[PDB]
């Protein structure tokens, strides 16, 4: 639709950062894109694809839900977000798969995240896997630590905007992963704590958004990424995908977050006057 879209440009033009944009609404053929051509750092959006993969193998009896990892606490990336480190008291202590998942997803757990690349084969293994799915303009190349190693690197593990529609599509289609894994996937992004004024911002109190943010920090004067993807259930029931991705913004915070949650609010409004006529 040439309507929306309109009305998107119209909250990105004016602001120092470069939005990348994907709709897709329940009645839409192809997704809206706004700026197709752009590589958006993913930043901690990629936990979604790790967690799939991860699930996926559990689907394949690869792994078990309860397998679990001995962490220490020395040899973990050090100072970097990780609220596991602080949900057990020891120098080394014993982890479930199913916990790591749970961390990595709703809190952005970084060690978390490293600790499950660890189990199926490093950032190689989930380029592969989604490729795998048919999604072409995505790339992996880095884990966490060596994000936090070198800042140009988060560049590296990018997205189109194409590709994070797809993504969203494969899992809403529920078509990779079993009844089981679909469920504990949808409920760690239900739960999610992180962005809660990204696209959740301006829905009304009571909407159901399954959603993975993805944010770095503020460097050179620029925040490189500024991310929220995700599923919104429509008045009726039905699945509204939207992601925003706020790239290199020389805003404030408070306005990286408020372009998403303005995206989003756009996007479900609209959906509403095709209800409205339809």
């Amino acid at each position: 639709s040439p309507l929306l879209k309109e009305q998107i440009e119209s909250i990105v033009i004016g602001k120092k950062a470069t939005v990348g944009v994907a709709v897709w609404g329940p009645d839409d053929l192809e997704p809206l894109l706004i700026n197709p051509f752009e590589k958006f750092p993913m930043q901690s959006v990629f936990k979604l694809h790790l967690a799939m993969l991860v699930l996926h193998q559990v689907d394949q009896g690869k792994l078990d839900l309860n397998q679990t990892v001995i962490v220490n606490r020395a040899k973990v990336l050090q100072n970097t977000w990780a609220p596991i480190m602080k949900a057990y008291q020891g120098d080394e202590f014993s982890v479930p798969v199913q916990q790591l998942l749970q961390y990595s997803v709703s809190h952005s757990d970084n060690v978390a995240c490293d600790l499950l690349f660890e189990l199926v084969g490093g950032p190689a293994a989930l380029h592969d896997y989604i490729q795998s799915m048919g999604i072409k303009e995505t790339a992996v190349v880095a884990n966490e630590a060596q994000m936090h190693a070198d800042d140009q690197v988060q560049y590296q593990n990018w997205t189109s905007m194409k590709g994070a529609a797809e993504i969203l599509k494969k899992f809403e289609q529920k078509t990779q992963l079993s009844e089981t894994s679909q469920a504990l996937l949808w409920k760690w992004m239900v739960e999610t704590t992180t962005g809660p004024e990204r696209l959740k911002g301006l829905l009304p109190a009571g909407t159901v958004v399954a959603h993975k943010t993805g944010t770095s920090q503020i460097k050179a004067g620029k925040t490189a990424a500024t991310n929220d993807l995700g599923i919104i259930l429509l008045p009726d029931g039905r699945p509204l995908l939207v992601a925003v991705f706020v790239k290199d913004s020389a805003e404030s915070s408070r306005t990286n977050e408020a372009i998403i949650a303005q995206v989003a609010q756009t996007a479900y409004q609209f959906e509403l006057k095709k209800l409205s006529a339809l």
